[PDB]
């Protein structure tokens, strides 16, 4: 009951028109949408990374394959709900998720609470082991000019 | 033994006539970080980590860019009410990490004043406080000091 | 036994022609490599900077014109870290981190990184943990300009 590990997650997708902008589960009405094989929803991705890391086994790519009919067609809550089953196999109980947008538009306050309620379904945590935060990045660089949005995640789990 | 992790980014433009305060320092520099407030991009880290590892959301909901109440607001002050939120959820702090990422100027002269500003404002130890500070190996816009970026972890517990 | 802490780590080095790429411990082939007055092995700073900061002992570059480290390697300051960080009444209980890189593949590189870390660290493979991506070719990294590597360490003070 004492054997805590962390893990950290990072993603970042372009941003361009054509597409939705889908993140943490959430379809935000946008101009642009997010660039990626799959739905390209940073915030899960981040958070599924983090989830890997703390459980010591790998990484998002090294679980799934574009190439695995398993998971062709999945979305990254499909894919988030797949990590956390593995985390828990492995003997691993998640404890915590924080995590932080970077997007300098749209404005993500109106949809966090949906977010954080999909993540914490998807983990089968309360709520109030679930955060998400969100910020701009002052017009500086790449994700400033609109051009990205990048996602950072940080997990607390246990190995039970 | 119910521990709990944030995790904690801010960024902020560097600009001639402002004050440069980071950490809760003024330093001397002839540029100063723009913001609403005062625009301690590492206090703002650290108060997103402990809001984060909270669940209570973010600095953004509790103290906004757009209420007046903050414009030029002091950012120990909001750290200190952010400490004092995360202790009423039911919160104690066991350890704050970060990193300042500044072309400019030299840092290593004011850390250890950062560090004992943030250990007094979440009545921590100094040994439970720890802040780091570093270039960006001459890359992107913080290699060209158009802004300074800082970065955060806190660990708390509910007791 | 029950005095947690938790580091975090960031670094980023310049790709640049004439140099090995080297990172965590391990040199992969490619026509670049990173600069810096180390072997300037980006992950094992990130790593070492996670856990200065867990410790609370400062940063790698308080750490690190010292005739013992003059032309020290990267592996040789990250078992020096860990060091500290024991001297200082610390345990490590886990590390995870992030390769950012355009280029190359990172993928077969992996587990020997995993291998080297664990070994520097003397931890068993399975609390050590080294992930890899792209940066979707945004920025200074999305154009192979350099790497980055970012790093999460718990500790116990025991
Ligand atoms: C079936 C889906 O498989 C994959 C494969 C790689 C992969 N990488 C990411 S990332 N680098 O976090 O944007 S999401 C993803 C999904
Ligand atoms: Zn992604
Ligand atoms: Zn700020
Ligand atoms: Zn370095």
């Amino acid at each position: 009951s004492m054997d805590f590990r962390i893990g950290q997650g990072y993603d970042v997708h372009q941003l361009v028109p054509g597409r939705p902008l889908i993140i943490g589960g959430v379809t935000i009405p946008y101009e642009r949408g997010l660039l990626g094989h799959s739905d390209a929803d940073v915030l899960l991705h981040a958070i599924t990374d983090a989830l890997f890391g703390a459980a010591a086994l790998g990484d998002i790519g090294r679980h799934f394959s574009d190439t695995d009919p398993r998971f062709k067609g999945a979305d990254s809550r499909a894919l988030l709900r797949e990590c956390a089953s593995r985390v828990a196999q492995a003997g691993f109980a998640i404890r915590n998720v924080d995590s932080t947008i970077i997007a300098q538009a749209p404005k993500l306050a109106p949809h966090i609470d949906a977010m954080r309620a999909n993540i914490a379904a998807d983990l089968d945590l309360p709520l109030d082991r679930v955060n998400v935060k969100a910020k701009t990045n002052e017009k500086l660089g790449y994700l400033g000019r609109g051009e990205g949005i990048e996602a950072q995640a940080a997990a607390l789990v246990v190995r039970e």
